[PDB]
This record gives C-alpha cells, sequence and structure tokens, in this order.
C-alpha cells in the first residue's frame, strides 16, 4: 500500500488555477498536486525516519536501548563538553555584518515551522514535565548530566517537547511518525502575511480599501509603524519586564518576536508592504484593496527570493553555490517544492552566527546612550527595548555596522544561547538552544552523520583518524568519539557544523549539499518563483533586479547613510553612501492603464 491520505488538521479549499497570486496556505501552487507545498503537511523525508522502536520513539528515549550498539551521549553533555566557550574576544566574522545572521533566520522562518505539541493549554502534564522531569508521551525532558552548574541552580532537567506530528488521530494503518511544517515552503513572504487565512484576514487592514496591512494605534516610531500588538495573554513580552508591560508584536509568524533583531526585519517588512501599497495606489486609483494587498504581497515575495539567492547563499555556499544552484532554467512541476525535515536542521547552523551581544548605534554609529550594548539573553521576547527606548533605527544602524559571530570548532554557541535562552512558555532565562537542537534531531528521527555523509555523496568517517582528516582537527574528533563512540551516532546538526568551511562560504560541505539540494527545489518547484516568466513582465522584472536591503532601510526607516552591500562587513563613514545614491524600485512597470 501506498498512502498519500493522513494529513488532518488543514485548510480545505478549490484551486482557483488561473489566479495570478499565490495562496495563503501554499496550496494549488502545484496544478498535479495541490497541497504540495502547502502548510500543516508533513515534512518531507529526503532519508526513511530512524526511531528507537522503527516508529517514533526518539533516540535516547529507552536508556537501555542502544544505537548501534552504543548508548547516544545527553544533548547537554555534548553541548558541555564540545558547543560551549568562554572568551568571546576574536570570536566575530570580519566579512559578515549582524545582517547576514538576521537575514538567515527570516529565510529560516519564511520556510519551515515545526511548532511543539499542545495539549499543555492549562496543563498539569505541563507541570509533570517542567516540575518532576518525568519522561512520557509528549514530555521528552533534557536531563542535565553529572557535574552541570544547572543541577545546583534550575533542577534535574531542561523540560522540552516533541513536535507535532501527522494526524493527531492517524490513518489507523501502521507508518513512521512525521512531523508537520505548519510554514509554506515557498519563499513567498508567510512570516508576514501568515500560512493559514483566518490570521492572514486579522493581520490586514480591511478598514480602508488601501491593501495595507494593520499597525499599532498605541505606539509609533518617530511616524513609523509598529506591528500590532499580539493581545494573547500570558504574553512573555511582558513577562520580561511587569513594569513595561509592553506585549509582542502580531506578525504572519508565531515567531516574531523571539529577539529584538528579529522584531526588527519583521517591522522592516510590514512596511515595505504599505509603503508598496501606498505607492501602488498613486500609479492605479482605480485598483482596489484587495488588489493591492495582493500586488504588494507578490512584489514583497519576490523581494526576499531576490535577496536570499543573489545576496545571502552565495556567500553561504561559497564554493559550491554553482554546484546546486546553476542557473535557472524555468518552473520544473516534477521538482518537490516541500521543506525536507533535514533542512529545518541543516540551516540551524545560524546558531553559531548569532553574538553575545546586540548594540544600538546614533545617526553618526556611535555608541546610543549609556546602554548602547546589551546582552543577549536580555533581548529574548525583548519589545519593550523597541517601544519604550528609541525605536528600531538604533538597532538597524548595528545590523549593518556591527558584525555576525563567525562559525568556530572551539566557539560554536555562545553562551547567551547555550546557558540563558528564554522560552515563550516559561519563566527563565535558563535554556540551551544547543542540546534542545540535538534533542529535537532525536525528536525527528533525524538519521546519523555518515546516513547524511552517504546521500551527499561524501567519505563516511568510522575511526578516530577517519573523523580527524573529515574535521581537519585532532581534539575535536576525540572529544566526538568519547561522546558517540561511532561517527554513525553523531546527531546531523553538530556533525554538519563541526566541519571546516567551504572555499568562500561559511557552511562545510555537508552542510552545503543539505542546503544547496533544499534552495535548489525551493526556486525550480515554485510556479511563483519571481523569474517564472508570466508571474512578472519582462519590465517588472528588470525593475526587481535592482532592489536592495540597503534601499529596504533607506525607504522604511530615517537611517540616510548605508552601505551598497549590506551582508558584508561595514565600518561607517568610509563603507557608507548617502541614501540618494541607492539604487530605487521603480514601480513604472506596475501602472494599469484600462485605456
Ligand atoms: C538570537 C538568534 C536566534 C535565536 C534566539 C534562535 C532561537 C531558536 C529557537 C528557540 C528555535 C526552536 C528550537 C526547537 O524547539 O527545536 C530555533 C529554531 C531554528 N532556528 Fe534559530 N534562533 C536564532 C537564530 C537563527 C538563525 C540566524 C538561523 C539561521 C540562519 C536560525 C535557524 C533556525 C532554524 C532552521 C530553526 C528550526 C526551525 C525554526 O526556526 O523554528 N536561527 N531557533
Ligand atoms: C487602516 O487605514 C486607515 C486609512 O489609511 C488608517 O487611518 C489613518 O491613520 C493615520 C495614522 O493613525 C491618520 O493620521 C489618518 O488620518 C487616518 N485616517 C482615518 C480615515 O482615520 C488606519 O489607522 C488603518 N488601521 C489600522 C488598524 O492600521
Ligand atoms: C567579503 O565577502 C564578499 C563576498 O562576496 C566579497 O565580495 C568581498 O570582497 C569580501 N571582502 C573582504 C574579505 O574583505
Ligand atoms: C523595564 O522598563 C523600564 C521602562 O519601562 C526601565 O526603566 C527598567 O529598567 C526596565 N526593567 C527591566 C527589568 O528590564
Ligand atoms: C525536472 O525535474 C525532474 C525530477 O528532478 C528531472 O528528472 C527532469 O529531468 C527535470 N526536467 C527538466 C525539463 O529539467
Ligand atoms: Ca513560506
Ligand atoms: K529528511
Ligand atoms: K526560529
Ligand atoms: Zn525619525
Amino acid at each position: 500500500s501506498w498512502e498519500v491520505g493522513c494529513g488532518a488538521p488543514v485548510p480545505l479549499v478549490k484551486c482557483d488555477e488561473n489566479s495570478p497570486y499565490r495562496t495563503i496556505t501554499g496550496d494549488c501552487n502545484n496544478r498535479r498536486s495541490p497541497a504540495l507545498g502547502a502548510a500543516n503537511r508533513a515534512l518531507a523525508r529526503w532519508l526513511p525516519a530512524e526511531y528507537e522502536d522503527g516508529l517514533a520513539l526518539p533516540f535516547g528515549w529507552t536508556q537501555r536501548k542502544t544505537r548501534n550498539g552504543f548508548r547516544v551521549p545527553l544533548a547537554r553533555e555534548v553541548s558541555n563538553k564540545i558547543v560551549g566557550y568562554l572568551d568571546e574576544e576574536g570570536v566575530l566574522d570580519q566579512n559578515r555584518s549582524l545582517l547576514f545572521m538576521q537575514w538567515g533566520q527570516i529565510v529560516d522562518h519564511d520556510l519551515d515551522f515545526a511548532p511543539e505539541t499542545e495539549l499543555g493549554s492549562n496543563e498539569h502534564s505541563k507541570t509533570q514535565c517542567e516540575e518532576y522531569c518525568i519522561q512520557g508521551d509528549n514530555c521528552f525532558p533534557i536531563m542535565f548530566p553529572k557535574n552541570d552548574p544547572k543541577l545546583k541552580t534550575q533542577g534535574k532537567c531542561m523540560p522540552f517537547f516533541r513536535a507535532g506530528f501527522v494526524c493527531p488521530t492517524p490513518p489507523y494503518q501502521s507508518l513512521a511518525r512525521e512531523q508537520i511544517n505548519a510554514v509554506t515552503s515557498f519563499l513567498d513572504a508567510s512570516l508576514v502575511y501568515g500560512s493559514e487565512p483566518s490570521l492572514a484576514s486579522r493581520l490586514r487592514n480591511l478598514s480602508s480599501p488601501l491593501g495595507l496591512m494593520a499597525v499599532n494605534q498605541e505606539a509609533w516610531d518617530h511616524g513609523l509603524a509598529y506591528l500590532p500588538f499580539n493581545n494573547k495573554k500570558p504574553s512573555p513580552c511582558e513577562f520580561i519586564n511587569t513594569t513595561a508591560r509592553v506585549p509582542c508584536f502580531l506578525a504572519g509568524d508565531f515567531r516574531a518576536s523571539e529577539q529584538i533583531l528579529l522584531a526588527t526585519a519583521h517591522t522592516l517588512l510590514l512596511r515595505e508592504h504599505n509603503r508598496l501599497a501606498r505607492e501602488l495606489k498613486k500609479l492605479n486609483p482605480h485598483w482596489n484593496g484587495e488588489k493591492l494587498y495582493q500586488e504588494a504581497r507578490k512584489i514583497l515575495g519576490a523581494f526576499i527570493q531576490i535577496i536570499t539567492f543573489r545576496d545571502y547563499l552565495p556567500i553561504v555556499l561559497g564554493s559550491e553555490m554553482q554546484k546546486w544552484i546553476p542557473p535557472y532554467q524555468g518552473y520544473n512541476n516534477s521538482v518537490d517544492p516541500r521543506i525536507s525535515n533535514v533542512f529545518t536542521f541543516a540551516f540551524r547552523f545560524g546558531h553559531m552566527e548569532v553574538p553575545s551581544t546586540v548594540s544600538r548605534l546614533d545617526e553618526n554609529y556611535q555608541p546610543w546612550g549609556p546602554e548602547a550594548e546589551l546582552p543577549l539573553h536580555t533581548l529574548f521576547f525583548n519589545t519593550w527595548r523597541i517601544i519604550k527606548d528609541g525605536g528600531i533605527d538604533p538597532l538597524v544602524r548595528g545590523l549593518l555596522a556591527k558584525k555576525s559571530k563567525l562559525m568556530n570548532q572551539d566557539k560554536m554557541v555562545t553562551s547567551e544561547l547555550r546557558n540563558k535562552l528564554f522560552q515563550p512558555t516559561h519563566k527563565i532565562h535558563g535554556f540551551d538552544l544547543a542540546a534542545i537542537n540535538l534533542q529535537r534531531c532525536r525528536d525527528h528521527g533525524m538519521p546519523g552523520y555518515n546516513s547524511w555523509r552517504g546521500f551527499c555523496g561524501l567519505s563516511q568517517p568510522k575511526t578516530l583518524k577517519g573523523l580527524q582528516t573529515v574535521l581537519k582537527n585532532k581534539i575535536l574528533a576525540k572529544k566526538l568519539m568519547d561522546l558517540y563512540k561511532t561517527p554513525d551516532n553523531i546527531d546531523i546538526w553538530i556533525g554538519g557544523n563541526a566541519e571546516p568551511m567551504v572555499e568562500r562560504g561559511r557552511v562545510g560541505p555537508l552542510l552545503a549539499c543539505l542546503l544547496g539540494r533544499q534552495f535548489q527545489q525551493i526556486r525550480d518547484g515554485d510556479r511563483f518563483w519571481w523569474e517564472n516568466p508570466g508571474v512578472f513582465t519582462e519590465k517588472q522584472r528588470d525593475s526587481l533586479q535592482k532592489v536592495s536591503f540597503s534601499r529596504l532601510i533607506c525607504d522604511n526607516t530615517h537611517i540616510t547613510k548605508v552601505p551598497l552591500h549590506a551582508f558584508q562587513a561595514n565600518n561607517y563613514p568610509h563603507d557608507f553612501v548617502d541614501c540618494s545614491t541607492v539604487d530605487k524600485l521603480d514601480l513604472s512597470p506596475w501602472a494599469s492603464r484600462e485605456n
């Protein structure tokens, strides 16, 4: 039996098929298979799921059951031994701005989201997990190893809930557990507009026929818009400062307020949509709000597509860019547009690019007041520092003039993320992203490192000397072998990130292959790809080729000096030009005359 039966919690719809606009859900992109790429379906499997019991139990569940006759090391143990480091001196990427890091998380959030199992909506199951560290059902807690400082200070574990899976009521037959992607697999600005019709409607300005996205009515950034507040309570953004009591933002994506630079980016994108809609109302005063919303949405979509493929991927993939993403040859309806389970771990390379501090800079790119530089951990679920402390302009200057962290085999993930992460359900700056990433690899039935090396046509190291040669690093290979005993058991997230970077890139070979193939598919398999003939006119495409992140800032802030190349390391003033010398988006080719 072959089964494409099971996928229950989804909006059902007849496909228009002649619409010039994407659906919100991602449905109807592929005409032969309308649900391919749509939200709230299984992540694609490039390799079959690997579970302790072949169905659903992750490796490390049953203390006793081995992986290939070896115990899997505790997620927190791998983190402590390998992923941690003390000295932030010298850690920064000398040719990547903070914008590099930040764009990664933006693209990631557009493509995939595997939300944790709910069921704990006013729940004692939450209690049995957080308080008593009791493994069972969806509680798969991260146990602290012996000697862990957090033993003395937090408890025996970090609580952890397993990712949502298709059929919370399956098809009754007997298959491996498959995690849901709650967002559209297409690069379509879903993190702005929503992947769900109901939310997408609530986000819109339906009071005026002007195709605008709803803006905050309680607060402004010197006349420029903020996202509306999420009024769902209790609010983690209120909790981190109950005096200020500034809630999280309401965005097309649940995660928009996770950290202040991500919230900033979401603000930049919402502003660009409203500016697009107003400029298109000027050109085409006969266009209704629906037409305005879709045409702006359609441009903003291509903008993300263009920045990602022209500016971002080449400086991630380096020498491997052309190998995996050759020049476009048009829409191929046989290409799987869906995001793979493994992709959602490969792209978490970004967690090694986040540095320990965030700066606010003034109009001369100097420290903005006495508390300019803040530790990252103070900025998780932090909206009050935007609303109540200078708006987004000072944070955007930091995005341009400050640097991403470089991935370092000895300095992988800053303590701000490894020890002081805040989760929106919980009350402590006490969680470990690197431990959560390793736990999540097991939750999702990820094959091992050598499985993936194999998939990518790379040598599979089986011995100490073998791993040393792949990693070009004797000590890291050793620490790995002592923890995992065989490279076969190395969880894909630490495995891929352990590899030294390709020439001119910021990931190693295994990650370049996994990311390369996914981005080749998200392009080739996308009927509404901006370069697909008929999606835009040839002239609209000439206009679009001129977009830049620098211009988005010029058009949606009060910053007047910006670099030409916003992703490379730029110092003020040598590398900054006045905004008037930056190419604009010419919207004249969107003019629509009935005569
Ligand atoms: C301060 C910066 C960042 C924070 C605080 C952060 C935090 C998180 C958290 C809490 C998760 C969920 C982990 C789980 O339950 O499995 C996550 C997932 C993920 N992150 Fe990050 N992250 C950051 C930056 C980045 C960057 C720069 C990228 C890529 C360049 C990235 C890519 C991902 C991906 C792919 C996932 C899995 C899907 C998802 O985003 O939910 N993250 N991140
Ligand atoms: C929806 O759109 C309307 C019209 O563009 C917005 O109303 C304007 O808001 C600005 C700033 O608050 C005022 O200076 C204008 O005078 C307003 N016009 C009217 C007719 O009131 C409105 O705020 C938008 N709604 C939301 C929730 O974003
Ligand atoms: C930074 O990297 C970009 C990547 O394309 C390159 O164009 C630029 O010349 C590099 N500058 C350096 C290493 O100083
Ligand atoms: C909370 O915000 C107020 C301003 O609203 C500020 O003066 C204070 O330092 C903040 N407290 C914390 C805990 O961040
Ligand atoms: C389209 O993709 C399929 C599946 O990857 C491949 O076999 C085929 O050769 C491609 N067709 C064209 C015209 O590129
Ligand atoms: Ca999407
Ligand atoms: K997979
Ligand atoms: K994320
Ligand atoms: Zn201003």
